[PDB]
């Protein structure tokens, strides 16, 4: 009764869907006050941010050339929400920083926001299937002369701040910025006092 | 001033760690009957666990050995279960197998029960540092005369059904219990159907 398994299969993983819609709603009414709190806190921290993401792992270190860490100095706070209701999982990622040789004052606060919606698309013998698509926006950066860190083509390896580029919308792209954006959402921005702290405590090498 | 800072973040941590078991909890309440009612379903469909654990990719199949996938054959379920009501990281993870030549009858369930606790450690410096350890009693499981799948001895490179005789407290085994405890729960299980439907795909195409 192959048939009906898996129909009933397909019945019950629209209640996890909808059941998942519950839970985010949940997480964001719960976290948010206290992400609030939190932001207030870290803004007179040095350095947090940017020992923060170098700390947090390969998905993120990856990315990370000494040019960047440089500018990263001067961040001074990360804040990740998702901001539309009729979209739950749509984020938006802002990264604050304080005056530097890398922007203009005009754009100290660089926002980028990742739709996140649930697609379809033909496979093999063309059967739908159901798919998570993650896009964006391209985010124009005003770059001081000679200090923009965009990639203008893609032989070069992406660094941390072609992501604002990244749209999701390339079957060229190399740069897995669907990854990322779930990372710094989901791990890096929850965890990130304890990536701050760990990162505080670790020893040396030798 | 970084000292009031960090204490008012350790104290904000706790309000994150308790609404995190908040959620914890919440998801639990909204999943368990959907996994439920899934398992009955997945009961009638033979052979679905094995393709799933094969589609899983090298976090499983760095275990699998040529028996294990004989045995692995006449497994029936795979289901993870929440137990501890104070705890929602604890899982009970159960295989239900069919008649084989590797189990008496009287032993075809295999129950493992994974407790996690917030633990503390002092590094080198003194200083007390908050770990979270994945433990678990080993267990006993009834084999048929000469078919047991359990290494002799620490030092041959672990099968998967090692698995049941990791605590995660012995000092070195080369076995990471913790993260295929964490893989089973929130990974293979959860979206089980996805590996098995994308899996029954690839194999349909060749």
């Amino acid at each position: 009764e192959a048939a009906q398994a898996f129909e009933n299969l397909a019945n019950l993983e629209q209640e996890f869907g909808k059941a998942e819609i519950e839970i985010l709603k949940k997480q964001n009414e719960l976290f948010q006050p206290l992400f609030e709190q939190r932001r207030d806190i870290l803004k007179t921290i040095n350095n947090f941010w940017v020992v923060v993401l170098e700390a947090a792992g390969d998905e993120i270190s990856q990315y990370i050339t000494p040019e960047d860490s440089v500018l990263l100095e001067k961040l001074e706070n990360i804040y990740v929400e998702r901001f539309n209701e009729k979209e739950p999982r749509d984020v938006r990622i802002s990264l604050t920083f304080q005056p530097n040789e890398y922007l203009q004052d005009d754009n100290l606060t660089l926002v980028k926001e990742v739709r996140i919606k649930e697609e379809k698309a033909k496979d093999d013998e063309g059967l739908e299937k159901k798919i998570t698509k993650y896009t964006s926006q391209p985010v124009d950066i005003h770059w001081k002369p000679g200090k923009s860190l965009f990639r203008k083509n893609k032989k070069l390896p992406p660094n941390f701040f072609d992501y604002f580029q990244w749209t999701g919308e390339e079957e060229d792209d190399d740069f897995d910025g669907a990854t990322l954006t779930i990372f710094l959402a989901e791990d890096l921005f929850p965890n990130a006092v304890k990536y701050f702290t760990e990162a505080m405590t670790e020893e040396a090498s030798d």
